């Protein structure tokens, strides 16, 4: 009859004082302890209600998806977006630019590569680098980014960049810097107290400085695409838009505008290169730690692929252990353990609470993932928890960590292609090794908010023979 019970809040403050100093997250874990899986928590001025555990979370997402489908806002970047692009859109925006996005991002035209080449290319590109790295210590991030930031770009661009390119590189430090500082101690506060906090200097200023540089590129791409134009052959994603665009162009409420190709073209750059990048870095940091984990997935691969015929999708079904070790990376590393903020659309019910429209909602992801009775040992790595008593793959509904209902990651399909294809081709020609002993290696977090973004490390690639 009323919102979901939790914490008393003060004026002002909200629940402030009630809060954890280790992170949104552990605050509302303390909170989960004392009110179970629906509560409400008062961010600054702002009621926010907690779904917690994969039961919360899909009955209000896919069983309650005309209530619950609402995106609502990051305060780091709210600024920024301001509502345009795919993942910050509401309402008629969101479904044209989902539509559009989704189209593009799987249909590419005739006689263009298939998502599988382009991964698979991009892949041999890498294992020749990391053959030209000499052995060398190196902290992978650069690679790992530029390899997932290539698929996207063949898409939207239909070009990759090189690895030398300082420009590109200069980018992708633009993308890591973002988001770790919207993961941020003071990203976490930001979004208590934006309205506050947005008078002052702070990370805030540097979030919008750098995305507005990432931007820059992008329009320039734009012009340069909508000047050498083909409408009876669209090279990529940009061009398909700039046509819809021409289409529509008589009707001024458009969703197909500068505004929303700009900010829709870097939505798909920071969440294709970020997301799949940080995953890639846990999972080799993972490796490092658990030695045997890796020399039984090289086992596998030598056994269903062998030393040299290049990995492809059609290998999964028949490495069950592989497949596993890639749940697990994803399960342990919990990406967005928050996910990525949800608004109620329209007056709802849950669970005999009523949540008024246009009340935000955190889905927390990290709940699932970590769910005892669906993985025993949750804090552990373990490969154990994606397989059955046989060793064959063991798929679970706990697992969550692209979300569900309607805002489900549009991206998923690539993500997992780039895990699989990336992790195995890299296994295949080398091992793994670091000046640090698997036992004195910290899988501790370097910031953990909107994003858990694992510590900086030095690694080796040694080829195989
Ligand atoms: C390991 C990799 C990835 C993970 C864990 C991940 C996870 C997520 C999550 C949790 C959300 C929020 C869903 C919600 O609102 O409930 C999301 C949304 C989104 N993702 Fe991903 N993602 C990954 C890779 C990618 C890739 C490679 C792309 C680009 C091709 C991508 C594009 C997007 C977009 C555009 C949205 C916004 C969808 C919408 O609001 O309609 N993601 N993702
Ligand atoms: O349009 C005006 C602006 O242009 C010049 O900046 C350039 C530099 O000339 C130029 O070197 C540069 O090259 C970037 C190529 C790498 C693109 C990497 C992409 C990866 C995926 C997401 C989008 C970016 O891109 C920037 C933006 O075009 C300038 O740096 C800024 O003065 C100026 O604000
Ligand atoms: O819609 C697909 C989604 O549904 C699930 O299978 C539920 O477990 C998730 O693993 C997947 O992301
Ligand atoms: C979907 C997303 C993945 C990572 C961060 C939050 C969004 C982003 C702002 C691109």
């Amino acid at each position: 009859g009323k919102l979901p019970p939790g914490p008393r809040p003060l004026p002002l403050l909200g629940n402030l004082l009630q809060m954890d100093r280790r992170g949104l997250l552990k605050s509302f874990l303390r909170f989960r302890e004392k009110y179970g899986d629906v509560f409400t928590v008062h961010l600054g001025p702002r009621p926010v209600v907690m779904l917690c555990g994969v039961e919360a979370i899909r009955e209000a997402l896919v069983d309650k998806a005309e209530a619950f489908s609402g995106r609502g806002k990051i305060a780091m970047v709210d600024p920024f977006f301001r509502g345009y692009g795919v993942i910050f859109a509401n309402g008629n925006r969101w479904k044209v630019l989902r539509r559009f996005s989704v189209t593009t991002m799987r249909d590419f035209g005739m006689g263009k590569r298939s998502v599988e080449e382009r991964i698979q290319e991009e892949a041999q590109c890498l294992i020749e680098e990391l053959r030209k790295s000499k052995g060398a210590l190196m902290d992978p991030t650069f690679l790992f980014q530029s390899i997932t930031a290539n698929i996207i770009c063949s898409i939207v661009f239909g070009k990759r960049f090189h690895y030398q390119d300082q420009e590109f590189l200069k980018m992708l430090n633009l993308f890591y810097q973002t988001f770790s500082l919207i993961s941020s101690v003071f990203g976490q506060l930001f979004e208590l107290f934006s309205g506050f906090l947005k008078h002052f200097p702070g990370a805030h200023r540097q979030v919008y400085k750098n995305l507005q540089e990432i931007n820059a590129y992008i329009g320039h791409s734009v012009e340069k695409h909508r000047e050498t134009l083909d409408p009876s052959a669209p090279r990529d994603l940009i061009d398909t838009y700039l046509l819809h665009m021409e289409k529509e162009k008589s009707n001024a409420h458009s969703e197909f505008s500068h505004q929303n190709l700009n900010l829709n073209t870097l939505s798909l750059f920071f969440a294709g290169t970020e997301t799949t990048s940080t995953t890639l870095r846990y999972g080799f940091l993972l490796m490092l730690k658990y030695p045997h984990v890796a020399e039984r997935v090289y086992r596998e691969i030598e056994q269903v692929i062998g030393p040299h015929r290049p990995p492809e999708l059609h290998d999964r079904a028949k490495m069950p252990y592989t497949e596993a070790v890639i749940y697990e990376i994803q399960r342990f590393s919990d990406l967005l353990p928050m996910g990525v903020p949800h608004i109620v659309t329209q007056h709802t019910s849950f669970r005999g609470y009523i949540i008024p429209k246009d009340t935000e909602v955190f889905l927390i992801l990290s709940t699932a993932l970590h769910d005892p009775h669906y993985f025993e040992k949750p804090d552990a790595f373990n490969p154990d928890h994606f397989l059955d008593a046989n060793g064959a793959l063991k798929k679970t509904e706990a697992f969550i960590p692209f979300s569900l209902g309607k805002r489900i990651c549009l991206g998923e399909g690539i993500a997992r292609a780039e895990l699989f294809l990336f992790f195995t081709t890299i296994l295949q020609n080398f091992s793994m090794a670091s000046p640090v002993a698997p036992e004195d290696i910290d899988l501790t977090p370097q910031e953990c908010g909107v994003g858990k973004i694992p510590p900086t490390y030095q690694i080796r690639f040694l080829p195989r023979h």
